[PDB]
């Protein structure tokens, strides 16, 4: 897990303003997620053949279905799964209210087929210590919200949660952490898209796209879902269904 | 119903900065919605003397319990009525992600004793127009977010939804309605809390408090679940149970 077949290339551009353009298949975890129609709404995460993790505030059902594979949603020309959803697992701590403990397990009716462009991201240990400052990456379609529809990238550095505050004040909980407002902007991510950092040669997931700036401000973070201390329960929900 | 026996005084203060103290018990269907632990975190109003109207963004539940007849949060000398919850009715059709279609039913277990301080507001037809420009009323608790702890009102008047779009853009949905951005700020309303409009002599509930202004601007508007597209889904409710 967690080293792509086809290896991410991260260029200055991807500091500053609204990020830069993926290398196709590069990030390949990262999937779509559509509604009955085609809609795209959503991001999220393979960590394995047969789950996805994502947002619990995206209010994802077993109607939708994701999408593995995916770089340019404006072809109809590259290899893609679409995968329908067995069921859906709502973190029961989720709080629709101050959207903490934002997180939603997708286990697949059947199993993606692992490839050199789908595979999965790993999982943090419950005691990893991601240090404030250490620079990470958000991927995703998230601005087509607002245009290029080709997977886009940005490295941002993470925020303790002190520093954090000053910026949201008391919306940020334990079980969020916070990251960029280093001159990029964090809107490329997709609700419930990935926050990864390469911990030993290896990505790791470390963020869940909660909301952003309400105008991509490039001095205003994101907000995730602090995936350390959401683990335990998707390892939970994983051996048990 | 929608005719207080305590009525309402609204001043010229009401329509600037963060509005005015109300007279106590001159809202006699708003409520308080606290968590098992006395925490207040939504507001309601009651629709009769077995039923609650909030936001279905507020993530009510059964543990929760409704308070009535309440004006002055930090007093333990009123007389308030502490209901249970015997039932949620989420509207199906809420969309947790662009927090349309934002309404929940509570059903409580036993019935609030109607007085001078608790009484019902009245729901409008699914017909009934209230045009833009129309002054009408927010109240609640919702600067105690951020600070008196007394119940506050506003005067603020309705957008159309085109003009709400100046303010909003694409987030704006047929089953909004925005208020405010006059000078006054939208943020006294907590989430769930009513705006009325005094529609022939009484007072009829118009929008349920969605969001605001992350600042509480007194020039951007608050949105609201639009009352008119929902109450057959509340009447359709309440005649089945």
């Amino acid at each position: 897990c967690g080293v792509p077949a086809i290896q991410p290339v991260l260029s200055g551009l991807s500091r500053i303003v609204n990020g830069e353009e993926a290398v196709p298949g590069s990030w390949p975890w990262q999937v779509s997620l559509q509604d009955k129609t085609g809609f795209h709404f959503c991001g999220g995460s393979l960590i394995n053949e047969n789950w996805v993790v994502t947002a619990a505030h995206c209010g994802v059902t077993t109607s939708d279905v994701v999408v593995a594979g995916e770089f340019d949603q404006g072809s109809s020309s590259e290899k893609i799964q679409k995968l329908k959803i067995a069921k859906v697992f709502k973190n029961s701590k989720y709080n629709s209210l101050t959207i903490n403990n934002d997180i939603t397990l997708l286990k697949l009716s059947t199993a993606a087929s692992f490839s050199q462009t789908v595979s999965a991201v790993c999982l943090p240990s419950a005691s990893d210590d991601f240090a404030a400052g250490t620079t990470c990456v958000t991927t995703g379609w998230g601005l087509t919200r607002y245009t290029p529809d080709r997977l886009q990238q940005a490295s941002l550095p993470l925020l303790s949660n002190t520093n954090c505050k000053k910026y949201w004040g008391t919306k940020i909980k334990d079980a969020m952490i916070c990251a960029g407002a280093s001159g990029v902007s964090s809107c490329m991510g997709d609700s419930g898209g990935p926050l990864v950092c390469k911990k030993n040669g290896a990505w790791t997931l470390v963020g869940i796209v909660s909301w952003g700036s309400s105008t991509c401000s490039t001095s205003t973070p994101g907000v995730y879902a602090r995936v350390t201390a959401l683990v335990n329960w998707v390892q939970q929900t994983l051996a048990a269904n």
